[PDB]
């Protein structure tokens, strides 16, 4: 029931540039419950930040319109997206969970990158001879 | 000439609400199918969208290709792709054109008929029944 009983994994994908400039990204999240009892995702709380420092927040019921119940040792996956004003940004937040025993807690979704394949930062190394 | 060689079909889906305390936002996805019924390959070079919210407030999107590519659709082939858009109202309309170019080098447009974007059950269901 305690925190850490829920692990959040994330993958993203730059979808398309909407020049009017805006950038559409998609993100697929897998919420895995490794706790003793089942847990229900009741709310979400996103904090999005673009390359310019402009930040926005989204608080709502469930994810993609659903409040799934994730039994123990089960993984719930879903996909959504966000439109940024810049070709890259950072996104993090929390999910409002509720244990089978009626105990409410937050599942943490660590910061993750939103970026076009051309602006994804790469550190460069090489062989020393 | 080749204006009839391409047919566009589309389906949509309400993904998720992206609203902030005072700024309504609704994320939609759309899956376009571009069928080349021509006897020659056709390459999608540009797109030009006209997006309208429930109040007539429109936005215009113009760019090269779709989702990062300018696909070549050979004869008798249906190319599908998915993208999306965010509206400030739970209902809206989209329409526009794709700038196509044929193997022969000729440029023409593939029309994209207007289609809706709507959150499910925005309008209550109407009921019919076998009379008598
Ligand atoms: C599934 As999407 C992020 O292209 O609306």
């Amino acid at each position: 029931a305690l925190d850490n009983s829920i692990r959040v994994e994330v993958k993203t994908e730059y979808i398309e540039q909407q020049s009017s400039e805006k950038y559409l990204f998609s993100y697929t999240i897998t919420i895995i419950n490794l706790g003793e009892q089942a847990a229900k995702l009741e709310t979400r709380h996103w904090i999005i930040t673009d390359a310019n420092g402009k930040t926005s927040e989204v608080q709502g019921a469930g994810v993609v319109g659903e409040t799934p119940t994730i039994p123990p040792n089960t993984a719930y996956q879903y996909t959504s997206g966000t439109v940024l004003d810049t070709p890259f940004g950072i996104m993090y937040g929390t999910y409002g969970m509720v244990s089978e025993s009626g105990e409410h807690f937050n599942a943490i979704i660590k910061p993750f990158r939103l970026a076009t394949p051309g602006l994804l930062h790469l550190e460069h190394h090489h062989h020393h001879h």
